C-alpha cells in the first residue's frame, strides 16, 4: 500500500564523513539514511538504501528495483556520473522516475564532473545543497508520483 | 580436436527480453544462446557463452580464455564497448581472432556508441542486425580459424 | 617501521605470461620480491595487492586511509586513463601516492598520454620497466622523510 523508493549510493561513498572533519565536514552515510527515514515517514513512503563500490553490483541492484516494480529511484553514484555507461544503461531499463543528485555544486567543481551520462535517463537532478540534496530529491520523487 | 569459441555477453546483458515487449522485443540471452548452440552444431565447433555486469569477471574470463588457448572469441561488451579500456587491455592479450559486435547499428545511435575502444585489438565489427548479429559473429570466427 | 602500499590494477596478474619474445617474462611475483628486496634496503615494509576489480581497488584504497599507509604506489593499468572511481579513492589519501608504469606510456596511443590520477598524486614515473617499480619506493620514502 505504500510506495518504495530506492536510494542508490555510489562508489566511494562509504567514507562520507571519514575525513578531515575540518575541511570535509562529519557528514557521514548513516546519517543521511536516518535524514532520509526521517522525511519518508512523514511523506507516507519507504526508503530502502543501498550502496556499493562496484560497478556490477549497483547495476544488478538497479536490474533488481526493476523486477520489484520500484516507484523511484534516487541516485548519486559518485565519480560515476560522469564515465559509467554500464550503470546509464542499466538505469534506462527502469520506467519509475529516477532523480539524480549530488550534495556539491558538481557544475562549479572540475571539468570533467560537469557532465552526467545519466542526463538523458533521469526526470533531473539537484546538486549543490549538502545533506538537504538528498530529501529535496526524496521529495521529487514523491511529487511525480 | 573441435573447435571452441567464447561467446561473452556484457553488461545489463542479463536483462535482454525483460523488458516492455512492445517497444523492446522478447529476445533473450537464453534464446540467444540456443540459436548460437544450433548454428555451432551445424558449423562443427562448440560455443560456450558468459555474461556478467563485473568489468573484473570479464577481463578474468578473457584471462582463462587466453590460458585454455580459446580458438575465436565474440564480444559484446555493451556499454563497456565504449569505455572499458581494461577490457581493452584483456583483449589484447589473447592470440585468437576476436570479433565484436552489436545488435543495434550503434553508428546510427548515440555519438558515445559510434565509437568502440576494441577497434584495434580484434578482428572486425558486425553491427545492425539484431539476433542475426551474433549468427554472423559465429560465422566470421570460425573462418577466422 | 614505515609501510608503503603497492597497488598493481587491472589485468596485471597476467604479467609475464604472454610471449616472452614479445613480452617478456617479467611477472607480478618478480616485481613484488625486487619491492621487499629493496623495503629491506630502505628499512621499511611494502606489501603488494592486486585486483581486476574498481570497486576492490576503491576499497583497498579505503582500507590504506585508514591504517594510514605512510606512502602508495599505483600503477593501475588501463584504469589510469578513465576510472574517475579510484581518483576519487586516491584523493581521499593524505600520504604521498606515487603514479607509475613500466612503459612510456606518453608515447604509446594517445589515451594512455592521460592519467585522471594526476592532480591527486605527487607525482609520475613511467617507461623505465621494471626499475619503475623500484624508483617509486625509493621515491615514497624520500617524500615520507
Ligand atoms: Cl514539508
Amino acid at each position: 500500500s505504500m510506495k518504495k523508493v530506492l536510494m542508490l549510493h555510489g562508489i566511494n561513498h562509504n567514507m562520507f564523513g571519514k575525513r578531515d572533519p575540518v575541511q570535509y565536514g562529519t557528514i557521514t552515510l548513516s546519517e543521511i539514511d536516518n535524514r532520509l527515514q526521517a522525511l519518508a515517514a512523514e511523506l507516507g513512503v519507504q526508503v530502502e538504501s543501498f550502496q556499493t563500490n562496484s560497478e556490477g553490483a549497483m547495476c544488478e541492484r538497479i536490474h533488481q528495483a526493476f523486477e520489484e516494480r520500484c516507484d523511484a529511484v534516487l541516485i548519486n553514484a559518485g565519480a560515476w556520473t560522469h564515465y559509467s555507461y554500464g550503470i546509464r544503461d542499466a538505469l534506462a531499463i527502469l520506467t519509475c522516475p529516477v532523480v539524480e543528485l549530488h550534495m556539491s555544486n558538481v557544475h562549479a567543481r572540475e571539468p570533467f564532473r560537469h557532465h552526467s551520462v545519466f542526463s538523458e535517463v533521469v526526470v533531473g537532478q539537484i546538486c549543490g545543497f549538502g545533506m538537504e540534496s538528498y530529501l529535496l530529491a526524496l521529495r521529487a520523487a514523491v511529487a511525480q508520483s
